């Protein structure tokens, strides 16, 4: 059971222990395509790639290849993709994959910059009468509105396939307040951030999977995918106790390397679903809780 581990876990202070062993379990699969030289710079990071089995390709001619990979997850029926954070060249590419992936939502884990550095290309409008023109890619993008709360924003995008002149309604979730080091505030604002995801309809298997990034696409993304997996599938047994932290993320690794950077994050994983698991087993107030807790 999750939270008897846990303590055990903190009592024994072995997490980074814990967090090595699933280093050391993890699955290894070739990268061939992401390493081919042609595309070298459209990735962000040597040392974080998509494995060829599940990577996602674009539909382009060209070179299909861009650094994102289609977690799948066969008993929580969700999926995911997990991406780096565009590039200055793969901002086409990236809504090139929106597009074809039929995703609904974008939810973004980073800033542009942090600790000094850019961590990822203006790839969205700021302004409404600024819309961006992707040419490689021939996509139209427009800023319809946003809704600025206190650690995150939700921007309502739309996404135009200039080719065909369709058109759809993008959401784009910024989580801007995870610290530079450590984890984020609380379980509380993260979770509260979730459930906005959640209910946006964003993660419905009635769209294409949602697109998840931070700036490497597998720490906070991880982190956010683990959680939300967790709590989808012990409410799909109503059975908190079934649910195998460790087994689940160790399935998700199957999928993309590196799922989790740090023991801490870990750590808040196992926190923020033991702390979810309340709303998910009858007690409808806990997001109430989390709301007020989050200071939006
Ligand atoms: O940009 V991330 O994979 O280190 O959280």
């Amino acid at each position: 059971e999750m939270e008897k581990e846990f303590e055990q876990i903190d009592k024994s202070g072995s997490w980074a222990a814990i967090y090595q062993d699933i280093r050391h379990e993890a699955s290894d699969f070739p990268c061939r395509v992401a390493k081919l030289p042609k595309n070298k710079n459209r990735n962000r990071y040597r040392d974080v790639s998509p494995f060829d089995h599940s990577r996602i390709k674009l539909h382009q001619e060209d070179n299909d290849y861009i650094n994102a990979s289609l977690i799948k997850m066969e008993e929580a029926q969700r999926s995911y993709i997990l991406t780096q954070g565009p590039l200055p060249n793969t901002c086409g590419h990236f809504w090139e994959m929106v597009w074809e992936q039929k995703s609904r939502g974008v939810v973004m884990l980073n800033r542009v910059m942090e600790k000094g550095s850019l961590k990822c290309a203006q790839y969205w409008p700021q302004k409404e009468e600024k819309e961006m023109i992707f040419e490689d890619t021939n996509l139209k993008l427009t800023l319809i509105s946003e809704d600025i709360k206190s650690y995150y924003t939700v921007r309502q995008l739309e996404l135009e396939n200039l080719t065909t002149q369709e058109t759809r309604e993008i959401l784009h979730f910024h989580y801007t307040t995870f610290p530079d080091f450590g984890v984020p505030e609380s379980p509380a604002s993260f979770l509260n951030f979730l459930f906005k995801v959640r209910e946006s309809g964003s993660l419905s298997p009635e769209h294409g999977p949602v697109v998840v990034h931070c700036s490497a696409g597998i720490g906070r993304s991880g982190t956010f995918c683990l959680a939300d997996t967790c709590l989808l599938l012990m409410d799909k047994r109503k059975d908190p106790s079934s649910v195998d932290i460790k087994k689940v993320l160790l399935e998700m690794r199957k999928f993309r390397m590196g799922l989790i950077q740090t023991a801490d994050q870990l750590r808040f994983s196992y926190l923020a679903v033991i702390e979810g698991a309340k709303f998910i087993m009858g007690d409808s107030s806990v997001q109430d809780q989390w709301k007020e807790l989050s200071h939006e």
